[PDB]
RNA sequence: UUAAGUUAUUAAGGGCGCACGGUGGAUGCCUUGGCACUAGAAGCCGAUGAAGGACGUUACUAACGACGAUAUGCUUUGGGGA
């Protein structure tokens, strides 16, 4: 997942963003109450957003230049 | 049976020796770190916010490292071949 992200418009970059913090929040709030087994997910999803966020800026650099 | 004479047996415990352990860690052997130096480079960093630090970040996580709310790491460019 690295040039899926090259196919957006710079606006369904936020969207996709938002949707993955929600996905994450409801398993941070289920993770305490135990409902959950899976363990590693979380990275896949706090990666995402990382790289989201990455290429988010590196063309808000180049529609700067 | 008598008088006289002599004399050892005892080891509660101790000493000498001999053995078997226990204690505690020297010596022997080794190095996971260091001392002193040669050749060569380099000899600065910072208001475009340092050096140094606080608080945090892991699936469960107390500490060191690593990292900084994009958080136990992101993208790219090469290299490498489970």
């Amino acid at each position: 997942k690295a040039k899926e992200i090259r196919d957006l418009t710079t606006s369904e970059i936020e969207e996709q963003i938002k949707s993955s913090k929600e996905e994450l929040f409801n398993l941070r709030f289920q993770l305490a109450t135990g409902q959950l087994e899976e363990t590693a997910r979380i990275r896949t999803v706090r990666k995402t957003i990382a790289r989201l966020k990455t290429v988010a800026r590196e063309r808000e650099i180049e529609q700067s230049k």
